[PDB]
């Protein structure tokens, strides 16, 4: 585990085909508090879906309040499926540009 940067982001996979709306943030609220990220000052919603192919990419990132809670969510809160499609949680990429 340990300390990995001052960047709070988690990367989530498999949130695409048959997915529900911005409600995914409430899914993560079932284990935690919704954090306002200091990088832009917005609440945690990032929905990545390419409409250029017409079907969703399946990618989303959300910002948690504690960094150790992100690692713990990879252990118990991941390892299953969301809506029948395989989900994966990561620490994402650091340095918001």
């Amino acid at each position: 585990g340990s300390h990995m940067s001052d960047n709070n982001t988690i990367f989530v996979q498999g949130l695409g085909e048959g997915v529900s709306t911005d409600q995914v943030g409430e899914f993560f609220k079932q284990i935690g508090i919704i954090k306002t990220n200091k990088k832009t000052g917005k609440p945690m919603i990032n929905l990545y879906t390419d409409k250029d192919t017409g079907k969703p990419k399946g990618e989303a990132t959300v910002s948690f309040d504690d960094p150790p809670s992100a690692k713990a969510a990879i252990d118990w809160f991941d390892g299953k499926e969301f809506h029948g499609n395989i989900i994966k949680v990561s620490f994402a990429t650091r340095r918001p540009e």
